[PDB]
């Protein structure tokens, strides 16, 4: 389970759907994937050695996205999907572009980052709403079996990842826009000295700082929420979710900046 609040028992089973395991892909930073822009500094036409929170090059990404239709598996809410956060994670996220009457809609998996996921602790939640990235850090009463829905194509079940009938205490609540037309989003989520840090990019690969948040406590787990949809499958549209994650660690990188200050290349 993620939280311990019984939000529902509608269409839950124990099936091991990942007979083909958690999908894998290899980290390659040679074109600036896994890197970020440094503070308020601009470097031009140069190579820098910098120590930052970065992927290990040649490590695996795990695809933790979980598309459902009606049923949820209890095994989706356990290890290996419920994951240790440690120093942080780098995410490579597919923007699943769906269409209704030729209007484009953007979907991708929510990530929750926390410790015990109980309403006596703060859970950071990062959720897309078709070009708005809603980010909150609140004392959420997380469900046992949290998930999101396609609001675009609909779903055979209602959205429930928390059950707070009155608004919970929040340390953070902001909306960041993102370009609904891009194929990929990139995120760094990391912690240092009881402060959480987020970086993202919706365009290019090197991420830029979104926000930081003092928590005063260690984050220990993260979980990519299942998304339930009547679309996003081979029998209906051949679309897919992908939410690739890999661990961060404190690493020295070479970073190369072009004559317009973009990180074009890196070495671990
Ligand atoms: C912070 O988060 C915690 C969870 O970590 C929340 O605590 C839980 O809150 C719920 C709701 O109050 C507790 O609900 C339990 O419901 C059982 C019956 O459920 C069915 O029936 C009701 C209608 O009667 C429906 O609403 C419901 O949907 C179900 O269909 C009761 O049997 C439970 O009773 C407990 O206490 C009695 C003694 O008083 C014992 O006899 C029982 O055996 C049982 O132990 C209870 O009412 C749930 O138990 C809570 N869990 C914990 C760990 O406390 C907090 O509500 C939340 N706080 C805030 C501010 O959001
Ligand atoms: C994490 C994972 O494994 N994700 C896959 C999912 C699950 O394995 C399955 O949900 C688990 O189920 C449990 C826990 O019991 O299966 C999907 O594929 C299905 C066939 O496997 C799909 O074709 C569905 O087939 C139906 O027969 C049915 O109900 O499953 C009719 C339904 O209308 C149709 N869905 C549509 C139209 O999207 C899906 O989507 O659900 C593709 C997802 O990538
Ligand atoms: C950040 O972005 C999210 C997503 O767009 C915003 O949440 C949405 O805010 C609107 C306006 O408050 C909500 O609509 C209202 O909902 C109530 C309850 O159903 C209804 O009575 C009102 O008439 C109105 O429809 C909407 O429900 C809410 N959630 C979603 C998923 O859309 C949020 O307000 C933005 N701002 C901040 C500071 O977070
Ligand atoms: C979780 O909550 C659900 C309700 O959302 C509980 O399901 C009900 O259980 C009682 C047991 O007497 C039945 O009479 C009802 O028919 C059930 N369904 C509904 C819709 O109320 C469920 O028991 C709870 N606990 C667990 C472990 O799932
Ligand atoms: C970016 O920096 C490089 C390295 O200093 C510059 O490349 C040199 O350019 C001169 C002509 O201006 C050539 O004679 C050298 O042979 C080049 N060296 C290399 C290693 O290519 C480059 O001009 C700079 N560009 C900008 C726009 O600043
Ligand atoms: C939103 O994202 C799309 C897709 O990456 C951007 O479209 C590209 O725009 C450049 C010019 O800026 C063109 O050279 C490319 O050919 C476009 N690609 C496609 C697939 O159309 C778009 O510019 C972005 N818009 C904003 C405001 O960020
Ligand atoms: C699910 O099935 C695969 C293939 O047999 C296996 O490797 C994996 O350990 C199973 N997972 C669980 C939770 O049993
Ligand atoms: C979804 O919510 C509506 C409104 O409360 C309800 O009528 C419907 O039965 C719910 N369906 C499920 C599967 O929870
Ligand atoms: C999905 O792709 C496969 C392979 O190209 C094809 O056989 C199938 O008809 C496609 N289905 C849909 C709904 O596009």
């Amino acid at each position: 389970v993620i939280g311990d609040f019984n939000c529902t028992n509608f269409a839950i089973n124990d099936l091991n759907t990942t007979v083909p395991r958690i999908s894998e892909y290899v980290v390659d930073v040679s074109y600036g994937l896994g890197t970020y822009y440094i503070l308020d500094r601009v470097y031009l036409n140069t190579t820098i050695l910098f120590t930052g929170y970065f992927p290990k090059s040649g490590a695996n990404f795990r695809d933790l996205s979980l598309k459902g239709t009606t049923y949820l598996s209890t095994l989706w809410y356990q290890k290996p999907f419920l994951s240790d956060f440690n120093n942080g994670i780098f995410s490579r996220v597919k923007n699943t572009k769906l269409y209704v009457n030729k209007t484009l809609y953007s979907e991708f998996s929510t990530i929750v980052i926390g410790s015990v996921f109980i309403n006596n602790s703060y859970t950071i939640v990062v959720q897309p709403h078709n070009g708005v990235l809603e980010i909150t850090a609140c004392q959420y009463t997380m469900c046992e079996y949290p998930h999101t829905i396609c609001k675009s194509k609909g779903s055979s079940r209602n959205e429930s990842w928390h059950f707070d009938k009155s608004e919970p205490l929040c340390l953070f609540k902001k909306n960041f826009t993102y370009n609904v037309s891009t194929d990929w989003l990139y995120f760094h989520f990391y912690q240092e000295r009881g402060t959480f840090y987020a970086y993202y990019a919706d365009s290019g690969m090197p991420t830029t700082f979104l926000f930081s948040l003092y928590l005063g406590t260690l984050l220990s787990h993260y979980y990519v929420l299942p998304l339930t949809c009547n679309a996003i499958s081979s029998n209906t549209d051949n679309e897919t979710l992908q939410y690739w994650v890999t661990p961060l660690s404190k690493r020295q990188y070479l970073l190369k900046f072009d004559n317009r200050g973009v990180i074009t290349n890196a070495v671990d």
